């Protein structure tokens, strides 16, 4: 039994290029920007990481794209809290890319963001399956 939002059918096999939505292009940087800085204010030692799922991953989508991740926890415990979420078989493998590449899984997501964040403020992530449509 799917949760939210894998109860709702995506129809992949008719998605295209002109529909393809992500959350930098559905709300505006400036809305974006201030957001992030909000977050530095009210939850200083957090990290503010965008999750999104790869385009066509054969891999169910995930309800919150938004995490607060503490400031020491590792890649590799990333990993694991997203599998958790959109609750994969612990048979089916999950990755992570940053910048389209993966980053060590012991490495501190505090130093994925002073390496990679976004002019927004927000770190940003995609995660995928062994297959895509
Ligand atoms: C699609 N029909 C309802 C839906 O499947 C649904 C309802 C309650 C839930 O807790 C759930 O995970 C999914």
């Amino acid at each position: 039994g799917p949760e939210f939002p894998n109860d709702y059918d995506f129809m992949e096999d008719i998605l295209d290029e002109t529909m393809k939505s992500t959350f930098k292009s559905e709300y505006p940087f400036e809305k974006r920007k201030a957001e992030s800085e909000r977050i530095a204010d009210r939850f200083p030692n957090r990290i503010p990481v965008i999750c999104e799922k790869a385009e066509k991953s054969d891999i169910p989508e995930i309800d919150k794209r938004k995490y607060l991740v503490p400031a020491d926890l590792t890649v590799g415990q990333f990993v694991y809290v997203i599998r958790k979420r959109i609750m994969l078989p612990p048979e089916k493998a999950i990755f992570i890319f940053v910048n389209d590449t993966l980053p060590p899984t012991a490495a501190l997501m505090s130093a994925i963001y002073q390496e990679h964040k976004d002019k927004d403020g927000f770190l940003y992530v995609t995660y995928s399956g062994e297959n895509t449509f």
